[PDB]
This record gives C-alpha cells, structure tokens and sequence, in this order.
DNA sequence: ACTTACGGAAGG
DNA sequence: CCTTCCGTAAGT
C-alpha cells in the first residue's frame, strides 16, 4: 500500500482541503484607491492644472496573481506597474508592511493581521522574484521600465569612419548585447539566401481509411531552418539629408556562412557532419541591426588553440569552419586569410529513478548529488552504478522525512540522513503517473497517492530550506485540476519567502529526437537569484512546441525568446541511432560489438572519442508470434501503423494460422466500405446500446479492440507504429507497447520493437549510462528519467546564477 | 507475470 | 473536430 504523505506544519496548512484523505501623507506610505487598489505614495509633488497629484505605485494583490484565491487576502506584491493619480482618489492611508527573510531563513524550516509585502511580480512569466534592490519623488516602478526601455534600443558606438554616403562604425550594441566588426551575428533563416539553388484495396486493407488526416506523428516536414550564420564586416548607418548618421537605421554587412545542408550537396551532408561545423563564403549580404537574434563565436578551426572538439564544448553558440565553399563553382577550398583571425552544489534527488535529472546537473558542473531517495530498486541499483560518491536511500520519501524531521542521524540500514545546512539544492520528478493524461484512473486512491507526493517534496523543501528547487513533472501537472495543484505549490512556495516561477520546455529543443514536454518549477531562496528558462538550442518541430499555459483562463509563458528558430539543427532518427547493428524480435545478449563507429555528431557525443567496442543493453522485447507477424506486416512508408495491416490469414512462427477479422456490424459513423462490407466489429457502433459479449474476436493479425475503439481515441493513431529515419520519437514511455497509448514504438526497418539502448539514445543517455534489471525494469528506467541534455541547459542557467551571485559578493567584499 | 482493452480534459 | 502520450486495471 502507499504510505500517507509527510508534511511540516506550513506545508500541511496550504495543501490540508486538496489532499484530505493523502497527508498524514509622507512619502513612503500606502494609500488605498477606489477602484480598491492599494498603491505606494511615491511622490506627493503637486502638478499644476490638475490639482494636487501623486504618482502611485500599485500594488498586485495575491488575488490578481497566478495565485488567485489560493494566496493569503493580505499579502501585496510589487509590480512594475505605476501613474500619475488625482489626490481626490485616496480614500484612506492603509498600513502595509514589508515582511523581510530573517538570517536564520535557511533553518526555519520546521516548526498580525494587516496589508504585507515579501515579493516583486511579473505578471507575463509568474516570476516571484526578490524586491529588487534599485538605489535612488524616486518611483522604482519608474526607473526599472526606463533602465528596460533603454536596453532594447539598438545604438551605434566607436565611429570608424565618416563617408559621404554612409558613416562606419566599429560597435554597436542590442538588448544588453554588444557586437563588433568581425563578430558572429544569428539572423532569421529568411535574413538571407545562398548562391545555391534549391488508390487502396479497401478489402484487403480495411483500416485504411482511419487515415485521413495527412499529419505524421515524429515528422519533421515542418521543422523551421536553423539560424543564418554571418560574420560581421562592416557596421555602418545611413547619413540623412542632414548630412548626420541615421542612428536608428544601423545596417550591418555580413559574409555569408553555409552549413553543410546548405551546399549543393544538400541534407545527406549533415548526417556525418559536426552540428557546429560551417562552409566559409565570399558572398555578403546586407541585414538590419533589428534582425539580428544574437551573438556567436565562428572561428577558423586550425587556427585554433586547443582541439576543434575542445573548443566546441567550452562555451556556448561556437561554430567552426575549416574550408571556404565556392557555391558557383560548387568546389571547396582552403579559406583566404581574411577570414583566419566554483563549488560545487550539494544536491539532494527525491525520486531519482536510475538518475537523468542529477546526470545532466552533473554534465553542467553545478551540482555534486550526495544523497538520492527511490524506493523502487532496479532505478537505485542503477543511480548506484551511475553515482559512486553518492548515498542513494532505498526507501519511501515520507518515512526518511519523519526520520530526519527527528534528531535520527541515521535510518535503519546506517546512512547517514541530511541535515538543515547539508541540502544546497533540492532536485525531483515526483511521480507523474496520476498527472499523465494516458492516466484514465486518475480519480482513484492509487494515483491519488501518487499524486500526493507533491506534497512529500514540498515538505522536504520546507524542511531543508535549500538554495535551489527544482519540480519536473509531465505537462499536465501545470492545468491538473484547474491547475489547482501547480497553484498550491507555488503558494506553498510563496508562503516559504521563495522566488519561484514555472514554465514548459519541449526536450527536442535542447538535443534529443524526441518531443517530451515537461512542466519545470523553480525556486530560488531569498538571497539567491531567479533562474531564467533555457534558450532552445535545437530547431523543433512547432506542433511539438506548445508552451504555453493556461491558468484562470490567463496565459503564462516563460522567458524564452527562440520561439520559432535556433542556432543548431534538429536530432533525428538517423542521428539518434543509425550506427547500432541490426538485431531480432526478443535480442538477449547484454554486452555486444559496434559493427563500426559513430556515424553522426549525436552519436560521436554519446559514445565519446575513445575507442570502445562494448556496446550494452541492444536488447528488445520478445513479442509473441501473432505480434511479430503483425511487425512484420507494417511496412516501411513514413507514418505506417496497424491502419494499413492486411486482413488476410498468416501462418505464425508456430503451428497456428491467424484468422481474418470479421466486420459485423454496420458503423454508422465510419460508413460502409467500397466493397460494401461492414466496418464494426461490435454493437457498440450504434449510439446508446451495450456491447455484445461475444463480438470479441481473438487471433487476429488486425486487433480487434483497436477498431472497436478507435472512432473515440484518434482512430489510435501511432499504434503499431514504425520510426521514420529523418523524423523524431515520440514521447518515450516505461514501456514500449505497439498496443500502448504510446504505440509508435516499431524499428524504422527491423520487424522489432526499439531497444533499451535506441530508447535511451532517445532520451539522450550517454552510451555508457548504467541500466539495471531485466528488459522491462530498465525500459521503465529510460521512461522516466529527466533526458540528460534539457538537465544541463537548465543547470546551466542555475550556474548563471550561482556566478552572478558570487560576482557580487566579491565586489561587495573588495570595495 | 504477461496481455489486452481503453476515459476524458487542454489546447490548437 | 484533431492531437496530446513519465499509463492502469482487469483479465489471463
Ligand atoms: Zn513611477
Ligand atoms: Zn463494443
């Protein structure tokens, strides 16, 4: 049975109604406004025509945040929100006070009545952010918008030369960037162009026609372009008839850059190709200063001090290019000359499965996991094999957390349990299952309690009062039960002091052949700053991109600003697993040979460079002999699945013939087929009647339940469903079913289901990432895990963080 | 331990 | 109307 979940009394307090049955007239003074709104008297300067004036800086009640009625009826927010006020508005002064964070903060985990204030708000991103600390009438509200205002504006600095025409320069600078002449600049995929010129047998096939809809699941038709990249060669302004520089029209110049899908040799050249490698050009084209979406490093790669691949992972948006590419004579050639020139946190994983989330913090170099908790014992066994250094407690979260909630020291076995002051970050999935959306018992006990480890992970925040948190969870934690839960746990966040946000990130954009989008809650203690959300790092398909959320019918999103492009091309299929010998229906043998080396950028960075022929875990399930005709019968097209299957009778791998499914009753819906023929395979086809217990029909090449169901699950669009090389995964679940909700699990060639080690590589695991138990235990343990690349772009905008804060305690120290 | 049959809300 | 996709419970 699942266990009840443990809470401190703050916890316990905000979640108590949610999971019952689960938990065990001077400047500076406030002034109330008929709408009332409460508002901050910032300067009382009487404004002349207009009677006596007073700029109010307004405050955002609880109520107007994402926090809704779940927020305390007396805490304020500041906003960046303020104006120009009538005095004969004021109804009365009210009291607000500021509740500050104690220095005992990070230990009061454990444990009037008027207007109060702990935290600023941004009312687009729902970031609850410390009260920034802008030094001096005096509006904050005032001065932040200007010292925002005045960053966005592109502005021309360093004159270089003064033409007739046109005045050079040698800098310039946008949204707090800073580019120069001979810098690498990104451009829209439309900033420029490259001097390159670009009937069914409905007896025999009976599903066919549930494919209607011409959309391919894991498709990337519609992928967009990475970014253009150029080399900076001439900043320059427009003079006016004035005879003076346009300084609001900065034009740049740029040298081309082509990738290697740019050339005439067209996409096959970026299957072996570095996803950073470039094609130097003579040719230039002319762009506006607005168009430019960011700065990049391109560099000659033999000019370069260290290795090219040395210099690739250094830092990032850094490209290389070693030869020039002569596009009307579609030659390639040697480039001309002028073109050649802290400590770590201590982090505590509750739910750490055999540990994605705390492999790629650990790829970051932020974060040193010392203790991890998972009751389940395959995922600990492998955490183990992944995480030498670090105390992985094989037990139920609710029972270590009343353990240390107690001066225990140690639970039964002799580990050592954390202490307040040991946990510097707090990282977890909590389950996900009783969130899914494949969840359709969502309402029961079980997923009820699952659910309710929310709460568990809440409290040990609370508890332990750690620098950073991290929640990740699917999607739908972010509008389960109207975003209840989500709002809950920001106000049990808020309710700590925390600076907290939330948003969604697709995986696809940060390096794997997979769309996986998971909801991301972060906290930040009082001292500390807010992270931001990564910036995508890969091109995605859009459809897969859907961030976006919804709470009290208002929209949220986070900080990304790489909607649509990005510097780096999408992972395919083909880059995911194009390298790994083939193999059977039912593969057992643990520790085979590479049948070569890595073919793509994507598995040159899973394997590694050194020379390793052990290839593990390209094991696949052994489906049984209707199963495997059934695999055998999808063919090859992109978006194959059990739609096109044939009814026709097969002789199995064993002494027994499967049968033709038999249509017999008439859907009304789906019509008759061409031939005439039925298209039910029960009454239940007719609108309001109970289906008939003897319709079921057993041995069937085309599964009967799918038809039977179909008209009401997307026509179970997926199922039986083969990869296509040049798209994506689907979403990679515990267990690949071709039955499953997720059924789209079929080898792109190979009449097999995917491997463990293609369905890590989905997830983006280093090839040599520990698994551990049998098939299905180290499935469910690639199904779960956090994929290792969105870790690490989210713990390196932690480590962001953590060099910011360091740089102004330095600077607070040496004066 | 293995196989199958399969609900309903969010958001486009 | 179409697609979503850390899956569960009952049967076997
Ligand atoms: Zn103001
Ligand atoms: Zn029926």
């Amino acid at each position: 049975g699942p266990t009840k979940a443990t809470t401190t009394k703050l916890v316990y307090q905000i979640f108590d109604t949610f999971f019952a049955e689960q938990i065990e007239l001077e400047v500076g003074d406030c002034v109330s406004v008929i709408p009332l709104y409460l508002a901050r008297v910032t300067a009382l300067w009487e404004d002349s025509s207009n009677g006596q004036m007073f700029h109010a800086h307004w405050f955002c009640a609880g109520t107007d945040t994402v926090l809704g009625a779940t927020s305390d009826p007396l805490e304020l927010f500041l906003v960046d929100e303020c104006e120009d006020m009538q005095l004969s508005y004021i109804h009365s002064k009210v009291k607000v006070i500021y509740k500050a964070p104690s220095e005992n903060w990070a230990m009061e985990g454990g444990m009037g009545k008027t207007y109060f204030y702990q935290l600023w708000y941004d009312q687009d991103y729902a970031r609850f952010e410390s009260p920034p600390k802008t030094q001096p009438k005096f509006c904050v509200s005032c001065a932040r918008l200007a010292e925002m205002r005045q960053k966005e504006i592109p502005r021309v600095l360093e004159q270089l030369e003064d033409l007739d025409s046109r005045v050079l320069y040698y800098s310039a600078t946008k949204n707090g960037i800073l580019y120069r002449v001979g810098d690498g600049v990104y451009l829209p995929p439309e900033a420029f162009t490259f001097n390159i010129k670009l009937p069914v047998d409905e007896d025999l096939y009976p599903e066919h026609y549930r494919k209607y809809s011409d959309y391919i699941k894991g498709s990337n038709l519609d992928a967009p372009e990475p970014y253009r990249i150029g080399r900076i060669k001439e900043i320059f302004c427009p003079k006016k008839s004035n005879g003076r520089p346009n300084e609001t029209d900065i034009k740049i110049r740029v040298n081309k850059f082509y990738r290697p899908e740019n050339t005439h040799k067209s996409t096959p050249a970026s299957y072996h190709a570095d996803i950073n490698l470039l094609y130097w050009s003579d040719e230039e084209a002319v762009v506006d200063f607005k168009a430019v979406q960011g700065r990049c490093t391109v560099e000659y790669g033999e000019d370069l001090p260290e290795c090219v691949q040395v210099y690739s992972m250094g830092g990032p948006n850094r490209f290389y290019f070693l030869e020039a590419y002569n596009a009307k004579s579609k030659s390639f050639e040697d480039p001309p000359n002028h073109a050649r020139s802290l400590p770590k946190l201590r982090t505590l994983d509750v739910f750490s499965g055999c540990g994605g989330l705390s492999e790629g913090f650990h790829q970051a170099g932020i974060s040193d996991t010392l203790w991890a908790i998972e009751m389940w014992d395959p995922a600990a066994q492998a955490f183990r094999l992944n995480n030498p250094g670090s105390t992985v407690f094989t037990e139920d979260c609710n029972i270590l957390l009343k353990l240390v909630m107690a001066g225990e020291t140690t639970n039964s076995r002799g580990q050592r349990l954390p202490q307040k002051g040991d946990v510097e970050m707090l990282c977890g999935g909590p389950p996900c299952q009783g969130f899914s959306g494949m969840n359709r018992f969502n309402s029961r006990t079980y997923s009820k309690f699952k659910n309710s480890l929310v709460v568990s992970f809440l409290s040990y925040c609370d508890y332990y009062r750690p620098r950073f948190f991290l929640l990740e969870n699917v999607r739908n934690f972010v509008s389960f039960k109207r975003s209840m839960v989500l709002k809950l746990t920001l106000r049990c966040l808020v309710r700590m002091g925390y600076q907290c946000t939330f948003g969604v990130l697709q995986a696809g954009q940060y390096g794997v052949a997979q769309t996986r989008r998971r909801a991301i809650i972060l906290a930040a203690a009082p001292g500390e700053k807010l992270p931001l959300f990564p910036e995508p790092l890969h091109v995605f398909a859009p459809r897969a991109c859907q961030l976006s959320v919804v709470v009290d019918d208002k929209k949220f999103v986070s900080n990304i600003t790489r909607l649509s492009s990005g510097p780096f091309r999408t992972i395919t299929v083909r880059d995911t697993m194009s390298d790994l010998p083939e193999v059977r229906n039912g593969a057992s043998a643990l520790e085979i040979s590479y049948n070569g080396e890595p073919q793509s950028w994507f598995q040159r960075q899973l394997r590694g460079a050194q020379y390793q022929p052990i290839l593990r875990d390209h094991i696949c399930k052994d489906m049984s002999a209707l199963v495997a005709a059934r695999m055998r019968h999808i063919p090859l097209a992109p978006g194959s699945d059990w739609r096109d299957l044939p009814n026709i009778e097969v002789r199995l791998s064993d002494g027994t013939m499967a049968r033709k499914l038999r249509y017999t009753h008439h859907d009304r819906k789906n019509g008759r087929s061409s031939s005439g023929a039925l298209r039910g395979v029960c009454s239940c086809v007719e609108a309001g009647k109970a289906c008939d217990p003897a319709a079921r029909q057993f041995n069937t090449l085309i599964p009967w339940c799918l038809p039977h169901t179909g008209n009401r699950h997307n026509h179970w669009a997926g199922l039986y469903g083969r990869l296509e090389w040049d798209g994506f995964f689907s979403t990679t679940v515990t267990n690949p079913e071709p039955m499953g909700k997720q059924g789209r699990v079929l080898h792109p060639e190979q009449h097999r289901v995917v491997s463990v080690r293609e369905c890590a590589r989905s997830q983006g695991f280093p090839d040599t990432y520990r698994l551990f138990g049998n098939i299905l235990d180290k499935h469910r343990q690639v199904g779960n895990a956090v994929p290792p690349p969105l870790a690490k772009a989210i713990g390196l905008e932690i480590k962001l963080c953590m060099l910011a804060k360091a740089r102004e305690s330095a600077s607070a120290k040496i004066k």
